[PDB]
């Protein structure tokens, strides 16, 4: 195909096709199907040389994952787009790949047409002639020791709608069909010892017509609040490259991680200084807390099992982004090797963010005063994973800080509850016969830093009282306290958790440089507090398949292609084996001090459902920030025009 | 005077005057001065009876604090405005009151004219004829065991401006004058053993003219982002009473706490349910961490030693509040007993707050979808405490949650640093010869709840893995986990801290009611995470004067007039004695389960200064929230008109 403007640009629909064509040719005569066709980003070293040392343009490569009918597992490899050839390929017969919307969408019809499933519905109080009202969310089996990776399986969380417009979640069924993805047939049905027939209650619906019926009527439309940017926006985009408030970076996107920000830097009044080479969400795990069979299989690693890209919502229509928006489209490949597009997958825009800073002198009753307002750049995406939606917002700020805001909304995963059955301690009865199980939403932020250049380190920062006691010459009044910096020398040293006791934060810094004022190295500080401990016991399915989740921080040596902490092919992996984070950690002895490192941060929330979350849940916020500390020698936004400003002398002139 | 519309309305300029006149007459022939004239809110019981049981209008009372020339301490009491008579009065000879801007504003001139002070300036390298270039921030002495409360004292943090438009903070002097407030004269000067003369560097300024000089020029004005509400706002204010999104409450204000929200309720579709009887910030402490003399004296309790009302900035001018704003004014009394007004002390308005909730069905490629945007109500104030500004935002949201957002900005407190002196572990060298000491900003949120009525309790909620181990019949895969609820029975039980290990949150609930769905009592959950431990040792000045700061939560029995946790008259109290929180706690044995309680939450941040905070610091955020959990039986904003909505059937018609 034709090369892209930038080496990190996602593959075009043409490159995708050229790739699939190349692969189909390689496997001529073989009945292959496409699971993934995505960009294989260039080597970190190659890229940087090209970008800053006049190095050559890296080869435009494509990474693929295919399935061959009658063959176990998958086959993966690389295609060198320029020469249209498969330059690397291999078969992984004992692994299962990410579930595309294509392998997922057929499942509902298959269980609907399965005699066994039909009998269970009838048993459950649903006539065999009404199977059209039976729905199901297709999930990976997650992991079921009965089959391992010997069969590509899915589990169907079954629900019932008395009307197509209903929200099915108030009416879950009690059984769980296991489906062979490839064979397209139910191979087993998990049935509870205690049977619970369909709820006979009205569905808990949320559309206006439903509401008008539920409560008298809808609230009157409210006076509008219109946002307008008459002279345009202040950011400038050159292809996928963004430019705003001295920040400059490339906005990428892929089937798995979704948004990928790269080559982030800041123009420090002429001096363009690197901050991060790449940053994104590399994995997740949403572990449920009911120990009852088969609920252990509910611990989805959405990024690696479905893909934040594959599940993304086209943003335009819903009014998700308010204001002067700038969109980006996403391109994948379908099962056939043909490009597929999802319009407005990413939405870019700037908004007001209140005050940036302010100060007035009390001496002239605040006449002397200066106010500068703040505006933030937001790069967003919103994806749907069956019942829930994850709204992601990468936020850049005018003080040099970068923040990740997430908002969880959508619908609670629900299971059936008997008339006289207690939601017990593992879940909440949010509606008659509905049980919403406890669960955690955990994310793994992957940061590849380049804080003010190459050669970085990480450290834990704990606030501490002076060791000297009250009344001592050294701490006479006992108010002394400082910040204890523990820089990680070895991988093992970094495996740390957030501690409230010390208001812990983590620094990613450049030990090769010093701030001329403070004397400290330049750095970006991770200020994250929503760091839940992994509640699943050690050695549990959850803990094993998500090795990265047991620690708030995991810092390992950089290596090309160390992206996914739970492994490259996550579905149905048992958790046994040295891959992903477990492999990168090794024996924990590798050096991570003043070298090229990778920082994986686990953050998230623990959800204990309340009726307020049903039938549709109000957004729940999660945030984390990376602030520059000792990076600059003074506040960097002081040359931004203030909103208001009166000098002391001027206040005098005004009389 | 004339009665106000609402019993909770602050005193009018008329009531203030009628009050001072009444006091002056009572102390006829005595040379008295006014320190405080404010509303003495009605008893909780009387107020409620009047509000909901047709009880009588409570008497309009005014609380005063006066000083009498030649008398030690102060005198306080109540005036029954209706009958214009002092109905209660008493003298506190061993106490010192809050510092008004009047007792604070004379200090700079007195040290300027003091011979001792002048000599120190000369010594420090500033000619005696340039004392007009010497400035000082007048602070409470805090507490100095050399004088106790025997004299009303202030300590002057001395600075130097080479030009009146300079920001003095880059040029602190090394000594600290002690001034007798009443006598208006320097009684002592703390001089360090190691002398450090005035810095000879340029001042670190931040006005545009300064910046143009510093860096080549200012950034070009940015394209505007205009916010317009053509058809008005959606909230309705009847006097101080606000009504918005089913919320209804009274917006009060006073010299000390600043904004005070009262009688908060929510209209649950016709059922008006109480939530909070009163909520506000009752005290603060900003303890510094340098153990060196006299820096122990830096631990300001701003609310009780200066007043969030007294220090508040008139909001209009600065462009603090963007959009269609509705202001409120504040009225206090000056030294003479004459009313004083600070216009636009509070600013009210509603803004966009992104998505409220959203959900799309993957079955018809998200055609089936519903999106409802969120708007929040903001009642704000911004006060200046010498060098820093505290921006306060009480936020009400459409899911029934209430949030308190704080943003810290302004300027770092700085002390002089020797050319070859290390800011050591206690502070940071943010600029040549400038040392910014470590410190914490802590706040005491006082909540008087009425969760869905009377008879409340509080509890600590901790996330826990099941006690049964991996492989046991009860937790076969080890994923089981729940929330441990520990409801406080006795005051002692409540003294708790936020714990990251359990992702702890606290519940204020009504044990007399039950959610018909979940079976739990109605409640509002405190989701707060920026809860720094008090770093000052026990028995320290800080820990003693701020009894409430040692715990994230303190729950005590309600009693009329239990407002200020550090006592009613905070300046110069040693911290020895049963008053404030220490008094309310008692032997910690009083019941707090299902009764009228008071919840004081300690939250804030620990500030380790970095050059980025100098010479003017970018806002630092702090937040805390109170969400309804089990209060409602379903999402309460479902009847808000969605921004977009397509039914499954409708998506079919659209073909
Ligand atoms: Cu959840
Ligand atoms: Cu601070």
């Amino acid at each position: 195909p034709a090369r892209p403007a930038h080496p990190l640009d996602p593959l075009s629909t043409a490159e995708i096709k050229a790739a699939t064509n190349t692969v189909k040719s390689y496997f001529a005569g073989k009945k292959i199907s496409f699971n993934t066709v995505t960009l294989r980003e260039p080597a970190r070293k190659a890229y940087i040389q090209w970008k800053e040392q006049g190095g050559p343009l890296p080869p435009r490569l494509a990474y693929y994952v295919i399935l061959e009918a009658g063959k176990p597992g998958v086959k993966e490899g690389l295609v060198d787009l320029a020469s249209l050839s498969v330059i690397e390929t291999r078969a992984l017969e004992t692994v299962q790949p990410i579930l595309t919307v294509e392998d997922l969408c057929s499942t509902e019809e298959v269980i609907r047409n399965d005699p066994a499933v039909i009998e269970q519905c009838v048993l459950s109080g649903i006539p065999a002639n009404e199977m059209h009202k039976v729905y199901c969310d297709p999930w990976t089996i997650g992991y079921d020791e009965r089959w391992g990776t010997g069969k590509r399986l899915q589990q169907a969380l079954v629900y019932y709608r008395s009307d197509e417009d209903d929200s099915q979640y108030s009416h879950p069924l009690d059984f769980c069909p296991i489906v062979d993805t490839e064979e397209k047939k139910v191979i087993f049905i998990d049935i509870p010892n205690r049977r619970r027939k369909v709820s006979k209650h009205k569905h808990a619906n949320f559309y206006p017509k439903h509401m008008i019926e539920k409560v008298g009527a809808m609230r009157p439309e409210a006076p509008p609040i219109n946002v307008t940017q008459p002279e345009g926006v202040s950011f400038k985009m050159t292809g996928n490259v963004m430019e705003w408030s001295n920040f400059k970076f490339h906005i990428g996107f892929n089937y798995r991680e979704g948004i990928v920000l790269s080559d982030v830097s800041y123009n420090d009044h002429g001096n363009v200084r690197p901050i991060f080479h790449r940053i994104s969400l590399s994995e997740m795990i949403v572990p449920y807390g009911s120990p009852e069979f088969p609920h252990q299989r509910k611990h989805a690693l959405d990024i690696g099992e479905y893909g934040a890209g594959y599940m993304t919502n086209p943003l335009s229509l819903g009014c998700d982004c308010k204001g002067v928006i700038h969109y980006l489209d996403a391109h994948f490949s379908d099962r056939a090797g043909d490009p597929i597009t999802v319009k407005n997958a990413v939405c870019i825009h700037e908004e007001d963010d209140g005050l940036l800073f302010k100060h007035s002198d009390f001496r002239d009753n605040f006449a002397t005063s200066l106010v500068t307002r703040a505006t933030k750049l937001v790069v967003s995406q919103i994806f749907t994973a069956a019942n829930y939606e994850y709204c992601l917002y990468w936020v850049f700020m005018q003080d040099g800080a970068i923040r990740l805001d997430i908002r969880l909304t959508g619908i609670l995963n629900t299971y059936i509850l008997g008339d006289d059955e207690e939601a017990g301690p593992w879940g909440t009865r949010v509606y008659p016969n509905v049980n919403a199980h406890n669960h955690q939403h955990l994310f793994s932020l992957r940061i590849d830093p380049r804080i003010d250049g190459d050669g970085n380190s990480a450290a834990a920062c704990d606030a501490k009282s002076s060791p000297y006691p009250l009344g001592s010459p050294e701490n006479m009044y006992g108010n002394a306290f400082y910040s204890e910096k523990t820089t990680f020398k070895t991988v093992k040293d970094s495996l740390t958790n957030y501690e409230s006791a010390t208001g812990r934060s983590w620094d990613i810094f450049n030990p090769n440089k010093v701030n001329p004022y403070s004397g400290k190295p330049p750095s970006y500080k991770l200020v994250s507090t929503q760091c839940p401990p992994l509640l699943a016991k050690e050695g549990s399915l959850v803990a094993k398949r998500a090795p990265w989740a047991s620690h708030s921080v995991n810092v390992v040596p950089y290596k090309d292609n160390r992206l996914y902490p739970s492994g490259d092919h996550v579905p149905q992996w048992s958790g046994d084996g040295v891959r992903g984070m477990r492999e990168w950690i090794g024996d924990g002895s590798e050096n991570i001090d003043n070298t090229d490192i990778l920082f994986f941060h686990t953050f998230g929330i623990t959800h204990f459902p309340a009726p307020e979350d049903f039938p549709l849940m109000p957004a729940e916020p999660i945030t984390l920030m990376l602030r520059p500390r000792h990076f600059f020698t003074e506040n960097p936004g002081l040359d931004i025009q203030p909103s208001y400003a009166m000098t002391t002398s001027e206040a005098k002139r005004a009389v």
